[PDB]
RNA sequence: GCGUGAGCGAAAGUUUGAAAAGCACUUUGGAAAGAGAGUGACAUAGACCUGAAGUCGUGACAAUAAUGGAAGUACCUCCAUUUCGCCAAAACCAGCCUCUACUGAGCAAGAACGAGGUCAUGGUUUUGGCGGAAAUGGGGUGCCCCCACCCGUCUUGAAACACGGACCAAG
RNA sequence: GUCAAAACUUAUGGGCUCACGAACAAUGGAUGACGCUCAAGCCCAAUUAGUGCCCAUUAUUCCUUUGGUAAGGGCGAGAAAGUGUAGCCCUUCCGAUGUAGAUGUGGCGUGGAGGUAAGGACGAAGCUGAUGGCGUGAGCCUCAGAUGGACCAGCCUCUAGUGCAGAUCUUGGUUGGCGUAGCAAAGAUCUAACGGAACGUUGGAUACUGGAGCGGGGAAGGAUUUCGUGCCAACGGCACUCGUACACGAGUUGUUCGGAUACUGAGCACAACGUUACACCGUUUUUAGGAAAAGGGGCAACAGAGAACCUGGGAUUAUAUUCCAAAAAGAAAUUGCAUG
RNA sequence: ACUGCAGACCGUACUCAUCACCGCAUCAGGUCCCCAAGCAUACAAUGCUCUGGUACAUAGAGAAAGGUACACUCAGGGAAGUCGGC
RNA sequence: ACUAUCUAGCGAAACGACAGUCAAGGGAACGGACUUGAAGGGCUAAGCGGGGAAAGAAGACCCUGUUGAGUUUGACUCCAGUCUG
RNA sequence: CGGCUCUUCCUAACCUAGCGGCUAAGGGUUGGAUUGUUCACCCACUGACAGGGAACGUGAGCUGGGUUUAGACCGUCGUGAGACAGGUUGGUUUUACCCUACUUAGCUGGAAAUUGCGAGAAAAAAAAAAUUUUUUAAAAUUUUUUUUUUUUUUACUUGGUACGAAAAAAA
RNA sequence: AACGUGUCGCGAUGGAUGACUUGGCUUCCUAUUUCGUUGAAGAACGCAGCAAAGUGCGAUAAGUGGUAUCAAUUGCAGA
RNA sequence: CGAAUCGCCACUUCUCUCGGCGCCAAGUACCUUCAUAUUCACAAGA
RNA sequence: GGUAUCGUGAGGGUAGUACGAGGUACUCCCAUGCCGUGCCUCUGGUUUCUGGAGUUUGUCGAACGGCAAGUGCUCCGACGCUAUCGCACGGUGGUUAGCCAGUCCCAAGACCAGAUGCCCA
RNA sequence: CACGUCCCUCUCCAAACGAGAGAACAUGCAUGGGCUGGCAUGAGCGCGUGGGGCCCCGAGGCGCUGAACCUUGAGGCCUCAUGCUGGGACU
């Protein structure tokens, strides 16, 4: 299971998305943005970043990712804006804040204590190139794993 | 499965567990799923023995061409051993090492006295320092100074602007 | 002189030198660099001065190892007559690099076997390891698994499908490149309402195809793709609520359509006969008595020849020149037999 | 003439194509036949239109350089370009 | 106008020893690793095409091999066919 | 091969510059006809139409005329297939999205160049104005007085800020 | 700082390894052992209450009959 | 926050061609504290 | 320590060139070419302001208004972009034409104890 | 948390994207007007080839009519007039 126990079983909530049929590399960043962030400043984080009005700070899958002035905000000249990524970050924190509610913890008071987007086993599909090869396509799903404890 | 065809032709261990007892019920989710709960000796045994490498995620930590060698040192050591002996320093003995003669003032020249050094030399302890820790050793990480041309290859000659070389596992 | 150990730039040495000087034409730039000029240059000599120092895998010496088919001594725990081990012990001496290659090894390690000895559910193998320890080393051993779950190490002998970074090696998995390159051919969608968990559906708008059509039927080919309901896990290279996808249930109706029954054609080939070591060949009639009540049998055209049916339907989710029911919606034609 | 009975077999769905066939594919390629409107026009050219069909080809924002184009325009000169009016 | 560019979705490939600033030098005789200098904080985005003797394919050139195959022939050795007896 | 394109470096200097052949690499060194060309030769201009290097600079820049495989033609050679550095004609020009260079474009660290607390300033060495002298809170922590700024009732380009006043707050 | 690098702890991906092995390979043997026009081998199509494949069978169709054997088959149902 | 460092100064701290002092009594008189901190060991002190 | 502002300028880049005429055989003039740095008043080019007009075929029953012809086509066409096809500009000092410095361009990884504004829980 | 920076939003002397410049209740944006330009005389009604039986049909023409329309938008002018008016991040 979670790659960190939580401090007081009690006192967090754990939610989780195995083969989450995003790409492991937009959901990377989406979900490590949150890894420290309170639960509803992460809530916020999304629905702002999911109006284009803040954006996701793409960091390690960089890659020839373009810049953005919403970026500066995180430290770094690249930041992206994952949709598919970003509403499956705010599904599974749902979960939690559900899972958080049952164990008569407060959601609004919770902070995201560990987020972990492992990559998934991957589906393959087929591309069909030039002079009649067939490379692969492949989906990376990702694994997101978290809890978030509230301070006592 | 492939090929018009003659023909070619795989991969696949259902090896969960003793048994299915294969996760009822609650909870969120449209769902997939998740959080509890339950079964079982174990579910990081969940349709699955084991569970490597490589790769990746994460936490913590040390940090600031790579690797590498040598030697230290800084920090850390879930390590070893030892001590309730370990680090030192001085001495003694031994070893070892260093530091007249002739000639017409010179040499082609010989010892002596005295003193010093030293254990990465041998034997003799002494004296202090340290003693949940200390201590020596190993391990890890960094640094420092220094050394250091990618390997395999055929070749007189490879660091070669020569070939082979992304990673790992099994063979 | 610094880099660079050493003349902390020594000489209480000689000369020489002003601009270069320090063994074997074109990217800017090379006494190695700097810099040096009573040199840090050159020739000469020197070593503290008319009274040296620095650096080797070298030498010497010391310690240790290994080898010697080298020289001796010996036989609190040990003292083995010994090539070789954890070497019987001690002493002394000499050697040590090395590609191709040769050889040694009580050398390492693997699967198996004959033995021996032992271990294991108080946890075997395997795997993990700032687990140390041992060994020159191959490696072994221990520790710890908050690893595993049932086998198995030692030792001597036997055996081999026995040791892998490299073969553009094989096979599997994974990777960087990389969320990148792209997904830019055929002009196009917009709107509201509804649906839905969130693209479809309808209306409107707007275009397009433009009758050699993203039209309506067929052949070949495909063979369930058809249709409805559901579904959307996977697939539909974006998405889907939709699908040629998935699941379930349906669906194709003929006296007349097409085909065969029933033509011949380019052709083919059974029979027979012949040839061939052999029929899996050839002729296509057979030296041949092919009639069963002049030239054997057959096949070969779904575009040729042949060929009795038309419409209407309020008849389907899906078939109709195929379905319709007594007023056959009906109307025909046609074949066979039979009937007045 | 009539009437009576009988009229058997198999095919039959769907496709026929920038997603149903072949091309490893829903591949811009290929694949026989038939029907085929209106207007302009000489017309089956071309353009456009009723019918029948589509709105499926991933989309969005904006409009660096360099490109692709079944896109143009360019003063004066007019092949001097180039191997060659490509 | 479509690309490219930036976004949402989706998402390869080639290649890949390791890397990757230069000048001189030497050197397998044109270094990214070595010697000596000179630079160089790191990470980026879009271009770009100089270098990486970039990738592509065990050079189609050439030579070698007591290797092939195609063709030729009054090469050697033959074998059908033909004709003659 | 050549060209084109672009840069760059050299000089046994063509022009320009200074001299009196010398120095001088600064900047410049043309457009065309023929031919693939280079080269040469021509025409015209020009101050001049210099010579070279940069992998005979430069094909993941192009072009593909030369060279140019298969097709074919001719001449010669060959018995022939075929050969000819003889001629003729026709004859796929692939890939950057890597690294560096470069070109723009951003971000962020950093002075023991990320550390040490390891401490160096192109600083000053009671203050200001005209080295010395004078002026800038006082009296018994709090109170009073003075000065400056903000708000309310002429000179600046001309809307809005300054000095005027008066009051309040701060030093 | 960041990225990136590195160690460690967990976790994912991966499927090695080890154990397992109703399989293979090889050797050997045995016998009342050798198909078919009395329709063979092969091919087709079918048959189960739910059955696609595989197996079994053949419109008597996962079987009829004889024999032995016994109380099952077993996913559900069914006797 | 434990650190390494171990001379100072307006007598050098100008120029152009034996600086002073400090080193154990603020002084040359040894008045006078020092131990066991038990013979090195970072000076245990600045 | 933030943030902000004005600057410093080590270092690096670096460019002007040629011709002609006049004037008198230097100075001094005046044009031009090339180069370079810009700019767009004018002039030219460019139009997807499809601006306005005209116009062709199809089309909307017609006029109007459109619409389709992948911008239908023709004329004019602002903004803008741009052209030696327009226009402006191209500076010194010091040393031995060179060269260096400057002007000019980038300029603190040249880490600027330069200045400055604001806040320094 | 201060000051403040940034994002979102608006503008463009900027611009591939970042960056830049600005704004930050502002004639800021929006329409409208006026203007400057463009084109070139709209719709609509009210001389003429001939033609049909005083009117009707008539391309073209005339008049209202330098009209109509367009004029800031990748971003002309005018305040002229009316209209509409902060949140987040960070330390
Ligand atoms: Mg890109
Ligand atoms: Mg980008
Ligand atoms: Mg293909
Ligand atoms: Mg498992
Ligand atoms: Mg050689
Ligand atoms: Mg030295
Ligand atoms: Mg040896
Ligand atoms: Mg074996
Ligand atoms: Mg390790
Ligand atoms: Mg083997
Ligand atoms: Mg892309
Ligand atoms: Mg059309
Ligand atoms: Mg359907
Ligand atoms: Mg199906
Ligand atoms: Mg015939
Ligand atoms: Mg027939
Ligand atoms: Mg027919
Ligand atoms: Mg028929
Ligand atoms: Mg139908
Ligand atoms: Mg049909
Ligand atoms: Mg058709
Ligand atoms: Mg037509
Ligand atoms: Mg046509
Ligand atoms: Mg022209
Ligand atoms: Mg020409
Ligand atoms: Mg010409
Ligand atoms: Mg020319
Ligand atoms: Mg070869
Ligand atoms: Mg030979
Ligand atoms: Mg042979
Ligand atoms: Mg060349
Ligand atoms: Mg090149
Ligand atoms: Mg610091
Ligand atoms: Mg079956
Ligand atoms: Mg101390
Ligand atoms: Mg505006």
């Amino acid at each position: 299971h979670y790659s960190r126990k939580p401090q007081v079983s009690s006192k967090s909530a754990k939610a989780k998305v195995s083969d989450l049929r995003c790409h492991f590399k937009n959901t990377f960043e989406t979900a490590n943005v949150i890894n420290g962030m309170p639960l509803r400043k992460a809530q916020q984080l999304y629905r702002q970043v999911l109006a284009k009005t803040r954006c996701i700070p793409f960091k390690r899958y960089n890659g020839k990712i373009g810049r953005t002035a919403q970026a500066k905000e995180w430290g770094q000249t690249k930041g992206r804006w994952p949709r598919k990524s970003v509403v499956a970050m705010l599904s599974l924190l749902k979960n939690a804040e559900a899972n958080a509610i049952e164990k008569g913890l407060d959601p609004n008071k919770m902070v995201i204590k560990h987020v972990q987007v492992d990559q998934a086993a991957r589906m393959r599909r087929r591309t069909y190139r030039a002079h009649g090869r067939i490379t692969p396509y492949m989906c990376s799903p990702c694994h997101v794993q978290l809890f978030m404890t509230q301070p006592q």
